[PDB]
């Protein structure tokens, strides 16, 4: 799978809020443009005149995330964040010339991520309480991965001393995009678990904070509220569950092929982390079949 990479996998089945810390600092943001930032506001006017309803949004950078010495008490994660927006990312990221700003980066600063905004997605491994996953099915009208199947998540936007906050905003964000898009209530969720991070190589190594979510309602219950919003009420074309039993071989599957990077990312992490049982009651071979 070369269009993912795992940068982070969390220990303990994954983290909760309060054992994740955040340096929200300056010096987590991209470098200027060898050329200059010029660059970007070429790329951003001529986008504008021919859509000029389009807006900028901030949005959070990762730098990098190091985990704890594990089996430690205190926190276990830091994640190093700075800001982008949505204009640098369509200007680096999304670039037809991405590729040689890796290649500058890796030559200027020993770091081929160096020159791209690289804003931070969230999505959710969504579990019901009859035991499936859910997915989403993209309009084919999208600019990335166009009529392909996603999870549920987004990219949220900014508003340990202000890190704590910014730690709150991240869970928070991945709640929010459930109910926005799934049509959930609130009160069905339960706190969120950081699975790990992944990278999509597809957008220039742009990553994804991946959650693991369980919700109080079966499939059948999930997929109603979905549908009763309408159409105007999601972004997504489909709603689909697939038993947490056969998400375990989806890479052996014809679906693999149709899964956007940032959803293969949180499909993985999930049968990493959540499942691959290390006991000897979950490991035996009537619970863990071979093969
Ligand atoms: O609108 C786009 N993507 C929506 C998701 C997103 C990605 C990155 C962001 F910074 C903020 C939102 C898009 C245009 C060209 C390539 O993707």
């Amino acid at each position: 799978d070369p269009e993912v990479t795992l940068l982070l996998q969390c220990p303990g089945g994954g983290l909760p809020q309060e054992q994740i810390q955040a340096e929200l600092s300056p010096a987590h943001d991209r470098r200027p443009l060898p050329g200059g930032d010029e660059a970007i506001t070429a790329i951003w006017e001529t986008r504008l005149k021919a859509q000029p309803w389009l807006f900028d949004a901030p949005k959070f950078r990762l730098h990098s995330a190091t985990l704890a010495p594990i089996g430690s008490r205190g926190p276990q994660l830091l994640l190093r964040l700075g800001l982008t927006s949505y204009r640098d990312f369509l200007g680096t990221n999304w670039s037809s010339s991405a590729a040689w700003l890796r290649q500058q980066g890796a030559t200027d600063w020993g770091d081929t991520q160096a020159y791209l905004a690289d804003p931070l997605g969230v999505g959710a491994a969504l579990a019901t309480a009859d035991d499936f996953l859910v997915f989403l099915r993209r309009s084919r009208q999208v600019a990335e991965a166009p009529g392909l199947v996603d999870v549920p998540g987004g990219h949220p936007e900014p508003q340990d001393l202000a890190g704590q906050l910014v730690v709150h905003e991240l869970f928070s964000s991945v709640l929010q995009e459930i109910c926005d898009e799934v049509n959930l209530p609130l009160l069905t969720l339960s706190q969120p678990l950081l699975l790990g991070i992944a990278r999509n190589e597809t957008s220039a190594g742009r990553a994804s904070a991946e959650f693991y979510v369980q919700c109080s309602l079966t499939s059948e219950q999930v997929r109603k509220h979905y549908l009763s919003g309408g159409p105007e009420a999601h972004e997504s074309t489909g709603i689909f569950f697939v038993e947490t039993q056969n998400v375990r071989r989806l890479p052996e599957t014809e679906m693999w092929a149709e899964l956007c990077p940032s959803a293969k990312g949180a499909i993985i992490l999930y049968n990493r982390v959540q499942g691959s049982p290390t006991g000897a009651a979950l490991g035996s071979p009537a619970l863990l079949p071979p093969l």
